[PDB]
């Protein structure tokens, strides 16, 4: 994980590191961020996420 650091702009894109709270994945690429904050993957672990906080209201 300590990747080979040059971050050279003359062809390569920016790459910042991201993360996801309601999946709990990590990412290191543009396009890798992206597509995950838009697959199936995603959208039906959000709705899980969800459904168990919005559910465990169990007591008052
Ligand atoms: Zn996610």
């Amino acid at each position: 994980s300590t990747k080979v650091e040059a971050l050279h702009q003359n062809r390569e894109m920016i790459d910042p590191d991201k993360f996801c709270s309601l999946c709990h994945a990590t990412f290191n690429d543009p396009v890798m961020a992206q597509q995950h904050y838009v697959g199936k993957k995603h959208r039906k672990q959000e709705t899980k996420l969800k459904l168990m906080a919005r559910y465990g209201r169990l007591a008052d």
